[PDB]
This record gives C-alpha cells, structure tokens and sequence, in this order.
C-alpha cells in the first residue's frame, strides 16, 4: 500500500455494502462530508529550506504522554463491524506504532480489554439519559489505565444517515455494545465529568470560537476541532476552515486536535501548519483493519509515519512545533 | 420518501414533461434558477454545542400568528397541473401541519374554496391592468380569512421561460384561473392595497437593500426577498446571497422572508442562521402533491419537521431565535 | 429561435467547419475567449422593484445618432465567408432594427457599397505598413456617410490563431478584402486620424485603465474595451473585468462600450450596469448571418431587443441610463 | 508542432509508459503538480496599446551573459532516459536557441562533454553525503566553463513518488549518473559553495519570502521560485502564487526565476508581469526531446520564442523589461 487511498479500494471490496456506507457515510446530502476533503485540499503549506534535518522527529508530547506522530486514532463504534478482532486488533497496532487508540463507549470488545491491550487508551464518552452510566463509564476508564476523557459534544442524538436510512441498516447479532440512551450534554455535564476525574478532559466536535473559549474556561484540556466526519449536522463547517482562528483565540489554554479528512502525511502537515496539536484519523484506519486486520492496521501507520517525517522534511521542520510555524496559502 | 429529492424523482416519473417543464423552469438560460442552489451551498453553519435542549421547538410567531415551523408553502400557480384535488390537497396537509399557505391569485380553485379548508391561509396578489380587480381581490381575501396579503412586486410581466416557449405549452382545458392582465405595480399600488386592508402587506421579491428599507418606510409588514425561483430576471442575484444585508438594513423593521432552492430542514437553518425569519418553499411542495396528492405533502411537511428540528438541535438552538444568532461562513 | 444559441446549432450545421473555426476559434488555448463568458456568468444583477414601467424605452444617443438599443454589430472580417450576401445583409437587418453596422476595413464588400444600404454605419480601421492607405480608408468612410471611426488598437499584427493554422485554412478565391499589411498602431497614429477626419474616434482594444484615461485625454469620443474576443493576446483579462474600474477612471470623459461573449438581452443589462453606454456583438450576428441570411440577422436583432426590453423591465428601468445605476454582485 | 501541447502527445506515443511517468508524475496526490497549473490559469494580463513596436527584443542580460530568451532550460535527471543523445541533444539545441542549458548533477553524459558542446552552460548543484564531492563538482563544474551554479534546495532526500514505487521504476543499465547519497543542504552549504567559486550562485526550490530575503543577505545571486514540479513536498504552493511577494521582498537584491507549469509564449509573459527575471522550462522540453531529438528541441525554442514575442507585442512590450511593468488580474 502506497496511499490510504489503496486501503479504501481494498475495504470496499471485503466489506458488505451496508457496512462499507456506515462507515463512508455523512448525514443528509453529504456535503459536510465531501467539505471536509475540499477544505483540506485547497491548503497549500510554504515550506522552509536549508533547515538543519540531521534529527528530525515527529513525537509530540500530549496529555502526559509521549506519542510517536502527531496523531491519534479517532473514536470509531463498533469495529467488529469491520474485522472478527475489531478494537483489539486496531489498538494493539496502536500500541506498537506509538500512536493513542480512542476505546468508545459503543466498543464492540468491553473497555476493559482493550485498554489491557497496553499502549496509550484514550476513553470516548457519550452522556446517556441514565447520567450515573456516564459517570460510571468515566471511573471504569479511569480504573482500566485510560489516560484521558474524549468528551462528545456533537452528539445530543445521531444526525440522519440516509446510506444507513436506504439500506435498513442494523447491527448484524454477532456486534453488540460490550461496555453495557444519549441524551443531550450541556456545560453542566462537562463539569460533572472533570469533578469525577483526575485525567484531562477534551471536548470533541468543537467549531464556534466562543465554545473553544469556554472550553478552555471550563477546564477542558484539549478541544477536538471536528464536525464528526460529517456525520451529524449537515451543512456543519469543516473543523479545518475554523482551525486557525480557534488556535489563535485559545492562546495556548489547552492542546486544539483536528480531524476530518485526514488521509496523508501532508495533510498531518496542513492542520499542523494550521496550527493544530495532533489529529485523528477515523475512516482510513477502518479502512486498514477491514483489508488486513491487524497487520493492516500496522501497515496503514507505517505508512503515515513515512508520510509525515516525509513531509516534515521537505517542509523544513525537525519538529512538530517547528511545522506548527509553517505559513499557509488558500489556492484553487 | 427520506429526503426532498426523493420527491423530485417520484414527481418526475409521473407528470407530463411539459407540465414537469413548467415547474421545474427558470427565465433564459437559467442562471438565476442554478445560482439559488449553488449559492445555499457555499454557505457553512458554525454549531454552537453543549446547550440546553430539554425543550426544542421550531415553532414561530408571524402576522398573529402561531407557525409550527419557520416556514410557507410558496404561491405557485395552477396546482391542479400537478394533482387532481390542486391547492385543496396542499392548503389541507398545510393546515394540518401548522404551516401557513400560501392562496394565488391564479389557484386553479377559487381562494374562497381554499381559505374554508381552515388553517392559516395567506393571499398572494398580482397588480392587474384592471386595479379594481387587484383591490377586489384583496378584500375577498380578508373576507375569507387570509390573514396576510403577499403582494409579489417582481412581475410586471412574465420572464421568458425557454422550456415553455420551446413545449409550446399552454394550460389544458380544465385547468383555469378559478379566481376570475398583469400590470407594473408601483410603490402607489402598495400604498393603495395598505390603505385597502387592515391585513399586513408583504412585498414578494425585494433584492435590493434600498428597496427593503423602503418597503418598511411604506409600511410592509414583511418581505420575501427572492429571485422568483430563477424564473423572473435571468441574471437576479439570489435572495439568500442579499439576505444577510438586508436584514441588517432593516434592523427588525419587518419580518424578512426569503425563498430559492430550499430543500431541507439544513437549507432552513442556514437561512435563519443569515436572518430570516421564515422560508418560503414552492417546487418541493408540488413535487410531493404529484408524487402522492395530499398524503405527499403532509409526508414532505413531516420530513421537513424533522429535518428542521434535527438541524436546529445538532446546531445547538432551542429555538429559532437562538438559530438567528448563529454565525456562518462561506466555502467551496 | 427563442435564444441566441439556437443560432449558434444552425451556424454549425450549415459552414464548412473550417469557417466555422475561423469564427468561432481564439489565440493559443482559447483562455480569453473561454474567460469572456465565465467573467459574464458571474455578474448576478441585483434588481429594482415597484418603478414607473409606462414607457420602458431601450434607445440610447451615441456619436451624435439615437441607436434603438445599447448595442451595435461588432466588425467582423469577411462576411461573404458566412452567407453569399455577405456584409450587406447584415447592414440592411441593422439598419432596420436601428442597430449601428461597423464596416470593416476587410469587409468583403466595399464600404461605399456597404455605407449606401443606409442605417448608421460606423467605420472600423486597420493601421497599415502604408499609413496613406489607413489616412485614405478613413476620408472615403467620411465621404460615404459613416458616422464614427473605430480604429482598432489591439492588433499590431493578427494572433495565433491555432484551428486556423492546423486547418490550414485560408480565404477561397471568391472572398476578397474589397477595400483595397498591418502596421503597429501608437498614439501618434491616433492623433494623425483625430487630424485628418471631424467624426468622433473611438479606440477598440483597451484593457488598461490607464490606457482608457490617455484615449480621453487623446480627444477619442469612445472606447471598446474589449481583448478582440479572445482572438489576439491569450490570457488578456476580459473586458467586462475591466469595465467598472475603467468607467471610473474616465468619468464620462468619452463613451465607454465593452465586447466579448455579449450573448443575451441579460448579458447587455449586467454590461450596462457596470457601466457601460453600449455594447458591441460579434459571433452571434455571424451565426444568424449563417443560418438565414438577412432576415437571420433580422431574427436575432429582434429576439436581442426583446430580451433587452425584457430584463430592463424585470430590474425596474425604464431607460438605459436607469439600467447603468443598477448594482451588480460577484458569485459563483 | 504549433504549440507545446503537440509535443506531450508525441512524447506520450514513443516512451515506454514507465519512463513517460518517471517525467510526467509528481510527488503524493500530484497536488502540487496539477495546481501549477492551475494557479498559471487563474491569472490574466491586463496589456497595454498603442506602444512603439519597431525593435520588440525578447533578450535579457542574466549572470552575466545575453539570453535571446527570458527562459532556460530547467535540471532534468537523467536525459537519456528520453533519447539516446539525451542532454546533448538537449544542450546542443539550447545553445543554437541562445537560451541557457543547467547540466544536473544526475546527467547522464558527463558535464565535461556537455559544457564542451557550447552555449550558456549553467550547472546544477545537488549536496551530498560526501561533501566534498559536492565541491569537487562545482569546482569541475566551472573549470568546464559552466556560468552559474544552481544549488537545489528543495531536495533533502527524494519525494515520494506514487507512479515510480507502483511502476517499479528503475534506471535501465545503460542510464548511469555520469558525473560519479543526497544530504540536506543548509545555509552553512550554501556559504561553502559560495566560498568555492566566483560564479553566482542561484537557490533553486525557494517558495517563503522569508528564504528569499535570505539568500539575497547570503549572497546568492538568483533564486529560482518553485516546487520542483510538484515533484517534492505534496501540498507545497505554487511558485507562482509566491512570485509577487518574493520579488517585492526581494527588492532587486538577485535576480528572481519562476518555474513549474511553463507551456507557453504567453505564460512566460504571465510570469514576467508577476515581476520574474526568467523562468525555467522541465517537462517540454523533454517531451520535444523524446519526440524527435535534437531537432525536436530545436522546434519547440523556436515555438516559444514565437510565442513570446507575439504575446510581448500583443501587450504592447518592446521588451522584457516594459513586460515587467505589466499588470495581472487574478480571475476564474
Ligand atoms: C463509522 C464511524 C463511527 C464513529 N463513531 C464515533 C463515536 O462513537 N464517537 C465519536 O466521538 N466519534 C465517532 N466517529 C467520528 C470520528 O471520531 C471522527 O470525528 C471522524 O471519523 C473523523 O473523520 P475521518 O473519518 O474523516 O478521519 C465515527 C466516525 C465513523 C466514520
Ligand atoms: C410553477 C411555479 C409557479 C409559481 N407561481 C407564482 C405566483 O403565481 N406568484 C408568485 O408570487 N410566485 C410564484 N412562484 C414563485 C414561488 O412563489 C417561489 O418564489 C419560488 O418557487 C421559490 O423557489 P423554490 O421553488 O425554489 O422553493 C411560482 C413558482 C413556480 C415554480
Ligand atoms: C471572425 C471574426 C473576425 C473579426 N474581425 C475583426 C476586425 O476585422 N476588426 C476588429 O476590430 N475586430 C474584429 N473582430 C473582433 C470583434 O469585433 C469583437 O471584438 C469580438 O468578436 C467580440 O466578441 P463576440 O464575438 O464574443 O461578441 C472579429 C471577430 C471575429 C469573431
Ligand atoms: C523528470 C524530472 C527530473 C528532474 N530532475 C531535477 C534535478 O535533477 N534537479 C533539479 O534541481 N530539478 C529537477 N527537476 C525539476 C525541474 O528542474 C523543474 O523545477 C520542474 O520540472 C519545472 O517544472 P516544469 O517541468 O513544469 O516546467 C526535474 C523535473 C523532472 C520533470
Ligand atoms: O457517528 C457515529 O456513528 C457515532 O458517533 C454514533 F454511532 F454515535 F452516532
Ligand atoms: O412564476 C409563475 O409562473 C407565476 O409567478 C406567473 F405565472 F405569474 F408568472
Ligand atoms: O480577428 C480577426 O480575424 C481580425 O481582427 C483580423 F482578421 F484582423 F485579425
Ligand atoms: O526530481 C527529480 O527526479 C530529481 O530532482 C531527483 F531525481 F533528484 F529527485
């Protein structure tokens, strides 16, 4: 595999068709979805020259913890969907590339096990009807060596997936939710979860300037910059498009990720250069545990890996902070 | 039907094309008719997250009244070229949703028919060569219990619709102007219906900001800013593209409307999001009363409902007023 | 017909491809003549509403002539190419529409023929190796009646036309310029015509505003800003991206027309509204020539003077001079 | 041949396919590759009338020597790969042309025979593992009689190239680096090479203005604005989209080269009113090459001085100095 484009042909022709749009999907006409990769490629990065490159390293330190790339694996439900292993195979590839794995509350393998796994576990959590389940579910990370609360914020109720609307789709009987409904979080659930926890709290699906703010003021230590692949509102800008300005308004306060429609090392790069901490990656690790299971997951980092200390390079940056200085260009 | 679209393809398969010609069309080459679409597609909603929404509601108040939605069914002329029982089909699914509809002057059955169906009829005037007719019109309206007359101020004539000309079409037979020739209306003419009618007047296809401020020096109590779907002026700026600029113009002088390709509850919230206080929605109304008469629109309504109420949730708004506030950008 | 591209299938059907090249076809990659279409697609007309309609008048006076519209037939090379009759059944549809005809220095019929069908000729010229020769053109324009020299400016010498050269083509035997090589034409070539004849100079091929200014200062009672329908310099700017910007510069020092891609009745109004006193029209006569002759020009001069009329109205002018304070907005 | 284009689809007929990729392709998506391109198309020139033509010249004076050209022929690896003459088919055309020829580093025939052909050699410096034999070959270099020193600096170690690893690209035996690995150059090389020789030296691959003021205050003599044809970082701007605010920058400190998507007469004038000093020219020429050897090259010099001295005189530039002056227009 030479692009995360080669491991999408390859899950599209493993994957039954209803399961391959769960995963390629967005909600309503998709165009959140489709803006996601527009936004991302009309970036350009001005790259530096003549940089000293005799040491060039791609590790960022976040939430206490070394990681390998600036990168971590998104939260995505139900990964038996895609693979017999599921979480297990995606997070023990995580494990070995030095890369966070996000376990969620919709895991298909209990919380629990794959954070025995070892490695960095991240713990996505969605606020439930029942709050003491929410809670509940915060401790049990907690307990099982999670190192930080990816909070949800995006998702008061799932957004309308047509593909999933057109097909019927459901879970097949062989995937369940290993871990055991959403009810809308507000600020005061934020607070209940950094009052019930030691670990840092990052709120995911952030992208007006005055909640990135408040995130900070809430106590939040990170913000994930993301309309949830557009998957939830449709018509939601692109986390990209609001980047910078939200980079700029937080000041530092608290590490800013990004994600959607990250599928190279260059574009590791551009949300760097924007001047993002770290991003998740959603679909194309998919992608990779639907082709080849684990070691796909494996090859699928190897080659991000390659890619981003490729574009770094050629960029002249010898570190992550040094990309963050980068200037960009909008083009056409 | 899980979409609008789907309408669109049902209503196509089963109406003569010159009578789908007719209402799906625009003036000239059809600038203005795309430039409504395209121009609701670069605009981009900023979510606000973590809100309060114990009780969403999409309802709003307009002329007096309590709308479910902040929405219309469109004038459009004619209805019984779409489906046998016409406007009484679409006046009866209006009613039963709560959204107000709209009565022509040239409905295929007579206003007064169409006001008895009950719910919250509005009345869509044209200016005639003979004013007495115009005047007499309005007060049959308010006699009836239209609670609105929508004066459309963008027809001096009728634009030059290619697709008609090139059909030869022409109404069959047992289609007719059931009310009973257009004349340039005039800012006099506004005066003279104002003067006529205790009802609010709201002048159907403002572009330009003077002439909304205008329009709320004269008296208006509201307009629709609107290109007349693409089929008046080829080359007129869209209605969505003036909107944000007009309201600002305006600063809450009247309540500003506006319509032009909206086809989901997403298209709804941008447009509240630059300003409006409601939309007005015409070929997706006749599309539904095609594909299955009453029982379509009152699906397409519902569909609708739940696009809006979606939208305005997963955006973080409790209510229209909060969706008002939010702040948009443009894209690609 | 019911468009101008009605005309355009026609043509098409009935040349020899080659003509139809050497008409249709531009410089090098065709940039500025693809460019002079997109620059016009893009200009949105933001219309005026509730204006006096009585007497809706498209006339327009110019060089001392009323014209029945804004617009005047383009010079165009060779007429006989296109229909046996050649320049004179273009000059007699002119004529009687009350359109200005512009004689071509390399008309296939000879100007003094062409100047006694009548109408408002007006007389274009080429400077020539032998300056005499351009001197004698313009008293033999004068002596025949024609009422204004548009001297081209834009061609020192003829673009790269590449269908041309790959075609090979060249005029048939029974084709000749009947008025009787190109020299570079300065501003001292301007002053020796603005010496030798008292009717008004108007320079066709300015792009520059600076340029616009010197034509003033120069004593020309025109311009034409215009990039020769994308048939000299590839990758000159159009003229209608020029127009607004130019118009202020000269602020009404000289009549300012524009050129390129004018295709509608909508096309003439957004020219107007940026500015323009008129436009000129080219390929489209051609086509109409090519189709049917005299009474084809006839066709199209009258569907050009409706649809003029028409989107007059639909803006709310009921004169030209109303058509040029209406605002325009960029889209997509 | 009447423009470049005929030449890519004769290239394209005769190379093996993979060679055609080895020259054709880019680094990642092609990104870069394709937006050279597309950047040139956005802009326009805005030319000037009515100019003395009598002597158009399009020589400049650069590095010390007459160009008959404001171009020379970019470092392109390899030659040979193309036609069996390879790079003194190449130089040999140049040098007939007047327009400067760079022997790479990577030729494939020694620099020692190419330079012995003639003409205006100048050499391109690829830094090595070994620095010494990076010297050892600019001192051979000049010992040769090559005028200038084109240090590449874009170039730390290889992009990623996508068709090479699919092809499985490999030189064939009888294609060798005929000069005898890549280290990353840095400023401190760039003072080495300067120390080593009185010829200027020449930063190839520059894109930030900030590195352009540099390699003025470093003593280059030139800098060459580009992204190696989209070759190297994936995502990198364009260099023209940098042009104007490096020669701004730069303020007549060093002469300013763009390359990357040069095919034309008019887009080398496109680059020069954005404020170049020259341009290089890749791809054409190695399509010309691989269509008909010497010869080949030969046609396609002479196409584009052609085409620059028609495009100069159609702007109303006598030369390139006045070319400079000309203004741009970004449009669609
Ligand atoms: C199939 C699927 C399931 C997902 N499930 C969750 C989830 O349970 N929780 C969550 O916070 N995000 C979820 N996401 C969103 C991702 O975390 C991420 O925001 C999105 O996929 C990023 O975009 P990318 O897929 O383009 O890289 C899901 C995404 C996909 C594609
Ligand atoms: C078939 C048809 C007939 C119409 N008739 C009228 C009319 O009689 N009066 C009027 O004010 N608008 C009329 N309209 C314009 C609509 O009220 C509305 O401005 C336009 O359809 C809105 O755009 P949409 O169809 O994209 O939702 C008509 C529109 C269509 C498609
Ligand atoms: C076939 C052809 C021949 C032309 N010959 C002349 C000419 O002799 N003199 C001149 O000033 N313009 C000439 N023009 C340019 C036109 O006057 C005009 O600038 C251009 O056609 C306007 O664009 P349009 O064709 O898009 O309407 C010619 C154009 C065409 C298409
Ligand atoms: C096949 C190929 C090989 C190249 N080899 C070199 C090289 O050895 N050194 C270098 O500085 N540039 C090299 N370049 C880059 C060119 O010098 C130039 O920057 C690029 O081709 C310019 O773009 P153009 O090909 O679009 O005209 C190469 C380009 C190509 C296409
Ligand atoms: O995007 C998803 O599928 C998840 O976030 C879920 F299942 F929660 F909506
Ligand atoms: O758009 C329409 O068809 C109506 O507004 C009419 F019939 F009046 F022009
Ligand atoms: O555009 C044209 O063909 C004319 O202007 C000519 F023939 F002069 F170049
Ligand atoms: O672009 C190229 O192929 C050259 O610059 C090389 F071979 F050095 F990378």
């Amino acid at each position: 595999y030479v692009s995360l484009a080669d491991l999408e042909r390859a899950a599209r022709d493993v994957l039954p068709g209803e399961i391959f749009d769960f995963l390629a999907g967005g909600s309503g006409t998709e165009a959140s979805l489709v803006a996601n990769r527009t936004a991302l490629e009309r970036v350009f990065v001005i790259p530096r020259m003549l940089r000293d490159l005799t040491d060039v390293t791609t590790e960022i330190d976040i939430f206490g913890r070394r990681a390998a790339l600036p990168m971590a694996v998104a939260p995505v439900a139900y990964q038996r969907l895609f693979h017999p292993e599921g979480e297990l195979a995606v997070a023990r590839a995580a494990r070995d590339a030095g890369v966070p794995y996000t376990i969620c509350t919709l895991s298909s393998v209990s919380l629990e096990e794959i954070a025995a796994v070892g490695g960095r576990p991240w713990f996505q959590l969605f606020w439930l009807r029942d709050e003491k389940r929410s809670l509940d579910l915060v401790r049990r990370a907690e307990d099982a060596g999670c190192e930080a609360i990816v909070f949800t914020v995006d998702v008061p109720w799932m957004g309308r997936r047509l593909r999933d609307m057109r097909n019927g789709f459901a879970l097949p009987e062989w995937v369940t939710a290993a871990n055991f409904e959403f009810a809308p979080a507000t600020w005061e659930s934020v607070e209940a979860v950094r009052a019930h926890t030691d670990l840092p709290v990052v709120l995911k699906g952030i992208l007006a300037v005055e909640d990135a703010r408040r995130a900070v003021d809430a106590g939040a230590g990170g913000i994930v910059v993301s309309n949830h692949g557009g998957r939830q509102l449709d018509g939601a800008v692109p986390g990209i498009e609001m980047l910078g300005e939200i980079v700029a308004a937080v000041s530092g306060g608290c590490e800013v990720l990004v994600d959607g429609g990250i599928r190279s090392g260059g574009d590791v790069l551009k949300a760097t250069a924007l001047g993002a901490s770290a991003v998740l990656v959603g679909r194309p690790v998919m992608w990779a545990l639907a082709a080849a299971g684990q070691d796909g997951v494996r090859q699928l980092l190897e080659l991000l890996a390659e890619e981003v200390r490729d574009a770094m390079g050629l960029a002249g940056c010898e570190s992550v902070g040094a990309a963050r200085r980068l200037n960009t260009k909008l083009g056409v």
